[PDB]
């Protein structure tokens, strides 16, 4: 009686961790840390 | 009277300090300080 499936291993409950691990390279940019962010309401912003 | 064992040294009680001093070279590693440490429940971990 060990961890071999034919020797009792079928009683082991399956474990899954739903925390998805992103593997895409992506892209990083830091403009939003230095640039002015204004809130618009229509379709064109006038200053 | 003196510290020689034959002249009154037999009354001096033995002194021992029970803290062991490890002398092995050992091995140092710092991967556990940068690596993710999940906890498992069965025999295989799935993500």
């Amino acid at each position: 009686m060990g961890l071999t499936k034919a020797d009792g291993g079928y009683l082991v409950p399956f474990q899954l961790d739903p925390t998805v691990i992103i593997t895409s390279n992506g892209s990083l940019n830091d403009i939003r840390r230095f640039a002015r962010q204004v809130v618009a309401t229509g379709d064109v912003w006038h200053g």
